């Protein structure tokens, strides 16, 4: 609610997001608390950003948003979503289960400032309720080719997906939230478009094995979806209820970016410095279904 | 018997139990012997208790029962079961395969004292025999809404489950033990009630893969059960023939608590201090079947 | 042959065998070479023996047979098989792929001496040939209730099992070797009898996953076998082409004893001192099929 | 009614009942009239009692209830039913087709006194009517584990079974009688509980061969019954429209007690003195169905 | 156990056994108590023997074994089994449910003396347990053509048959008891061999009509049995839970010998003097199944 914070909390993990701008891939991660190996003075609840132009050398940009300093109403910033529109960057975030915000910058590396007196989306946003034990913290924002922006969100049940239109200013909602359904939906609603088709990807629940990143396809953005399968199984995935992810096109290739300590350990570094954030290249079949995801082992040649 | 002590012994593990009282969740664990990493002076055969009000900060209450000091007849105390009734706490335990006892306290943190001159349940309790190679050490006690208490117990075979009525004083039996059956039943008979239905959960045997925690459902407490499936597979589960568990409601949510060194290692602490005891949140489908168990990653928000 | 020594060699592992005598369980292991962690002066090619009366406290008896000192013809002693008969102990062994020997003692702890001028069984023993790429090193000897002893042996193919009668003196063969077949037979032919039925157990090949210990049943010792299944999968088994095993009754219970570094590591000790040798209790279904194998976690109570 | 007295009359037979108390099995029998072999002064309409502690030596207690002396309203006492509750013995009886009574004693051997001014159950008890040609004389009383007592009664038709709740004082009814059905129901409704299941046993009619003692099972006491079969065929049964019976547990074994001159003749005595009352041991299958009834040929060893 | 003595007791009946020696057929019967028609001084618990050379004239040999005088440990001798081996006679017997003995003589007519300090077979003989409510009193001993003797025994359930090897001295056991199964097995396990096949005959239970003498066939003595049918229905059989029997070849013909008061009454004598012991000639079909049993009406012509 509330009540399910022990399982939905993103406090001890990092949720990633990605955007491409001016030849570079920017990766954003939430941070909250409290890593003390033995022992440690480690913290600072915020969103940070790293970038690259080659997928092997990374520049750390550090903190780009801190809810306490940079919003009027929020104290936490989980589960970023980032969009570039109107010559501006919009960074959506979850205040710890208590509302979804938006922060704005002229730069991909901030500083981002939330201009609103309260959450952009919350429990009393029209169309959210009724819901049975839905969670509100992890937005996925997408701008369609027609100029309509949408925010997908929700958690904890096949029918607990919502999608609401955003105004062109990207800091307002238009109309009521709509409902969607996806088999075993848990968290991490995400939308991208490729070759005329819409891909709703998400973290599945724990009802038939581990949570995985799975997806549906449609020819429309909010209706007509058909489940297609698993993007990323991740043997063995878990730790820590975190399949937050981004799917982005960069220099003509598609990539899935996700956080996974175990997988990152069997691969090498900590992106001087950001996690634990893995990047695999994604391929499509001729029919638009996802063919495969392949681990990256090197950077771009040029 | 006896003969099967090499496989049923709980001597080198911790069996958990749980009760909620006055806003707190209490977790009890058996201890017996003999952990010497390199080397060690480590021991003391007893039951200990920890508690929380938030699932992240734990208070250690230490030893609450020691069979040698606190019973007239027993020397060991494996596999606790704890009930709050009659403004008292009843802590049932296994004397190492040689009888099941009951100890009583006015406090959840003891001291508990077994008032009886011998075991509450033993091999010659009516209805236990005949049995082929049954084990007697791990009771699960449950008080139904009608005021009838039951103790479920048994081990080592599909038909080696017993259930006997307890008197309202919780320190006596009424009538003969009855028999139950469950596919691949090994150990750890346990009963809880939710939404008008009875859930018999248990550790399965090693006949088709590892032992797992599995369950059946019924509309009655001792008959009419139908097998429903696996609660907790635990890849890869084993070490050490220990799927002792509790299923408890706390602050409106359901939790399964179980002991698993491997799983606890891939997660963090030792509950300052108790194990190795993992807590996952449990969810039900509309039909009452268990939907999923999800790892807890944080404590309650308030 | 020869040619397949790189895969059949037992040089860097320990092959176990077991017998019960005068209230104690004796475990024998072959040793050959050459364990140098960093670095090491470690060796001595022989068979050693440990024993217990409780499955938790072990007495080391050390070396009981050394082929170079204790035979006239052999230099190596892999893959022991041990039988007690005629108030004597017979220890069969493989000379490194070059013949099967027998050594005899009045004591379970030796010294064992091979009385023969050459191998008891070899490539030119009648009935062995023809064979396509059969291996000769790992005997399983069994004495039936009628007083007929048999040695089972062979390797590397479904039809590469042989069984020959032994004389009552246990140091001679009678008649020709006979052929047997078992699905995916690799190594480690072994025979035991329980409740009137004969159990041919063996290591399977690598054709459908890892090698496992599998079995067949018959009402006769050398014909009429029907494959029944896997005794021990061992996730993930391998290292090092070694599913040599014994199946023995001790104090009314059945045990499978096998060598597995990985499994032993997830369990504890090194049997002060012998490996890496794991002991699980085995259970049968009413029809005689093997129900399950359960890890031992403790010793006998008395 | 009335009209069917020529076939339902128990005047020339003995109807048995049984209870266990303080280590002894007590058998009660009704007597009415009028046995004159050639000739005889033989009579006295009442209920008598015998007991044993070993099933071979019997003590005669004689008359324990005489309706004319010991009730205010009744003249006959057929078809006893006996229960021990509240440190008292309750003996229910049929006044010859004209109402069902209850008599009470502090002793199993009386004297029993009916305290009521009229029948406990009669034709105008609510829920009895409507009925087509039902007979009211042979109660079977049972106290469930929840403390609810029930009296089963009725006769002469598949749908002519009634069951009414009794108060905890055992001398009053609560609410209306309920209806039950059983294939070919004739007389002698009887209830016992074993291993969580309820057994409705009864005398069947003469529609497909002789009357037999048959039964149904349920998980509830008054609904959900399914016919299971014949308990006691008795080749050839008849003489004299009397399959009144008891089913009782004594010293860990189950027994069916029934009256049958023919069977008793092919067996021996007259229980110094009571009939003609046969005792067979009853066995159950694992599923709770009745496996068999076996003639007793001897008494208990100790 | 114990508990089932009221149904398994052989106290008031005679259990027969038979052997052929030196041209004569010897019939042995147990006696225990207590026949008092009106009245009687009748008794003496023992085994007696009669013989014939023509099946019509019988010689009474009287008592051949009395447990109190002729054993060190037993007080009763039910259910004889007799074998001639090693120029000696071995008479096995049941001590009233408390162990199976063996007594030995140089003569078929005794005196037989049990040389052992305790029972040959008892509850703690290896392989007997576990058993659910098995009875131990009625051995059937058989010596196979290979020189292996076996004792079959058990009671009260389809899976409650045991068979153990005897040493060649016939007064010791070898190895553990093995289990067998037979449909509806009650008592009176018996083995004979004819034309290369093994015939397990037995008394069936009361689950589908009266107990009968039924049988199975195998090509092996302790495994591979297939139920074949009823040997002897005996309309109407019963009185007194006694289908103890022998099947013996005499002068080229096969006979079944059994105790049945009712059948003997419809036939004539009391074998000057032994019962009630009926002798029918048995015939086989070409396939080895039992064709028929025919009442004898006369003796041998020569």
């Amino acid at each position: 609610s509330a009540a399910d914070y022990p399982i939905f909390s993103q406090r001890f993990t990092a949720d990633p997001a990605a955007v491409v701008y001016n030849g570079r891939l920017y990766i954003y991660c939430s941070h909250d608390s409290d890593a003390t190996p033995g022992q440690s003075t480690y913290n600072i609840p915020d969103i940070t950003c790293i970038s690259t132009d080659d997928l092997k050398n990374w520049t750390d940009h550090g903190e780009v948003f801190n809810a306490k300093r940079d919003s009027r109403w929020a104290s936490v910033s989980w589960a970023p979503s980032i969009v570039y529109r109107n010559n501006k960057f919009y960074l959506y975030y979850g205040n710890g289960g208590n509302g979804i915000g938006v922060a704005v910058s002229d730069s991909p590396t901030g500083p981002f400032k939330d201009p609103l007196p309260g959450p952009l989306v919350s429990w009393n946003t029209p169309g959210v309720q009724p819901a049975q034990n839905m969670w509100l913290f992890d937005p996925g924002v997408f701008v369609d080719d027609d100029g309509q922006a949408y925010m997908y969100f929700g958690g904890n049940g096949q029918n607990n997906i919502r999608v609401i239109k955003l105004g062109n200013d990207m800091i307002s909602t238009v109309g009521s939230a709509m409902t969607m359904s996806a088999p075993r939906f848990f968290e991490a609603a995400y939308m991208h478009k490729y070759n005329g088709k819409y891909y709703f990807s998400y973290a599945s629940d724990f009802s038939q094995g581990a949570s995985k990143i799975e997806y549906m396809m449609s020819d429309k953005p909010t209706t007509g979806f058909q489940y297609k399968g698993v993007i990323l199984p991740q043997p063995p995935d878990n730790y820590s209820n975190n399949n937050h992810h981004a799917i982005v096109e960069y220099k003509g290739n598609w990539y899935v970016v996700y956080h996974n300590r175990t997988v990152a350990k069997q691969r090498g570094l900590d992106p001087v410095y950001q996690r634990n954030v893995c990047i695999d290249q994604m391929f499509y079949n001729a029919d638009g279904t996802i063919k495969q995801v392949v681990p990256t082992v090197d950077g771009l040649k040029q």
